């Protein structure tokens, strides 16, 4: 039948404030005021995969499951892992798993981690001997390659790693509902060359906002702006429906680390919610995650138990493409590592 | 195994040949000694996820399943795919197929296509309805990150796309067995940083996989990785024929990687006592190495060219840095009305 998740984690490297990256010059007072953000988790030296690596370590422990029932690793990011031509998939199952089951990436930009988890659901479904799956997340958002507040104003990018441990067996939730919705027709607002064509030659900085303007030039804005909405409505409206639900029966909406203004457009004057039925405060705080803000995002809300037993949690989770995932995760019970 | 592949393709830039690189300084005469590489394919304009969607349609107009039927884009690669934060997936999925499934990137390195096949597998086996997967793979392999003929000395790296159409319904050849192999005590190998410890920080380029593997061997031993590499290999194969219930005599032709002829000759030629002519040898080297899609773009030449005739098994070998290995035993059913005689 369904799936559990039977633990997850997240290795967060410390906060730098608003006001330090204020005095830094790396925002103004503007975008400031704009995401409302207070707080980024910043890296220095750590990398991707050891982030993911430590992340996954701590899912498992919490887990209980050994090695041997770990049957699939799959690692998300959306940036550099570090080295080219290496297997920072295998850097996380030597450090954090230690067995010998596939171990591979799976990339779909800030919706990773919930590709990821469809994949790792269609795994362990596809076999009646499968066990547990190990989901972890990293990336490292750090000049020259990237500017972790401008590269795409409005959401400011976090160094860490996340990580989830799936199960067919058991665990402290249940997996009620997954649906991933694809809108591929939107995959040239996130680069250069003619949206409907092929890509311009390759380009590591990067910058967001001037192909979302060419764009919507050669698409329209109505068209973009609807497209985005109608997936983001299949999405949200398939999960619920998946699981017997309704966003009354929903107590906690994990919502992408986002800044304010896109938070409100998109969720809060869309679905009328209140910020405090949401993940807004632990993601202002925090910052994107690449792929694995769904994944801080319950973990947070299940470690500090604002999430209760029998009570529904929704994920939300968008990427570039575009790609949306929701999920319905049903609360079990309270780990044993949660407050 | 209940599977079958119902369409397979590739999109190769022109080739350069190994005199051109000789002339060019790319080349010595040592390695092209060594590697006896006659050629390898090289993208002018041509970007990761563009050839990949060109091999894609190739794939998918050979197959005659309907976008509608393609239930998962799966988009393998090794290699920078051209945009961050950009979905090259979505990109293959919109000029390819035109449909709304789920499209998102697989790697694991040089198995990346291998890899995304485990999992495409599983997709479709997870739900009663499904129909058919696409995998593509694509990289482009050009200075100044990457040296195609110096950074992994041994492989010559070619630019290109292959794509793969995956169907539980039927095609022109079954899945017979599909083994994945893992040995995550070589990740080091690929990368800086202490073999086990933390990775270095961020290597700013260009790739030197030399510098690597000399480092992780002075660390754990010479003797040490070249027996688990050798026992990663044998595991997959004999996995894979195991899963068939075939033995190395009863397969055709075996699918190579399109590695360097010194390095076929110590991972396959004078290790299993097969002939190169038994192999996708003569086509590799003239193709180069394609990333993590070898294993389809050999696969689709032995069937292009009716090398491979009905009821004949083929073995596909593929590995990648990890490591991991791949094999799997297709049996040919049918030969496609693409295919030449």
């Amino acid at each position: 039948g369904d799936l559990y998740v039977a633990g997850c984690g997240v290795w967060l490297p410390p906060p730098v404030t608003t006001e330090q990256a204020l005095a830094a010059g790396h925002c103004d007072r503007r975008l400031a005021s704009s995401t409302r953000m207070l707080s980024v988790a910043v890296a220095d030296k750590e990398t991707p995969a050891e982030m993911a690596a430590l992340a996954a370590q701590t899912a498992l422990d919490r887990s209980g499951v050994a090695p041997a029932h770990v049957d699939l690793v799959l690692h998300a990011s959306l940036y550099f892992q570090g080295h080219h031509l290496w297997a920072p998939s295998s850097y996380v199952q030597r450090v954090a798993v230690g067995n010998r089951c596939p171990a591979m990436e799976v990339r779909q930009v800030s919706n990773g981690g919930m590709a990821a988890l469809e994949l790792a659901r269609a795994y362990l479904l596809a076999a009646p001997d499968r066990v547990a799956a190990l989901i972890t997340t990293g990336d490292r958002m750090h000049p020259p390659g990237f500017d972790r507040w401008s590269s795409d104003p409005g959401t400011v990018y976090a160094d860490g790693g996340t990580a989830l441990v799936l199960s067919r067996q058991g665990g402290f939730a249940r997996l009620r509902s997954l649906v991933t919705v694809s809108e591929p027709v939107l995959e040239g607002m996130h680069r250069g060359g003619h949206p409907f064509g092929p890509p311009s030659p390759e380009e590591q900085a990067v910058d967001l906002d001037a192909h979302k303007r060419a764009y919507v030039a050669e698409a329209g804005s109505s068209f973009s702006v609807a497209r985005v909405s109608a997936g983001q409505e299949e999405a949200l409206t398939g999960a619920l429906e998946a699981a017997g639900a309704g966003l009354d029966d929903i107590s906690r909406v994990v919502l992408p680390h986002m800044g304010w203004r896109r938070l409100s457009a998109a969720y809060f004057n869309k679905w009328h919610i209140q910020p405090e039925r949401t993940t807004w405060e632990f993601g202002r705080r925090t910052g994107h995650l690449g792929g694995g803000d769904p994944i801080a995002g319950f973990d947070h809300l299940v470690g500090s138990g604002r999430l209760a037993p029998g009570e529904l949690c929704l994920l939300v989770s968008v990427g570039a493409g575009f790609s949306w995932s929701c999920a319905v995760v049903e609360l079990l019970e309270r780990p044993s590592w949660a407050a």
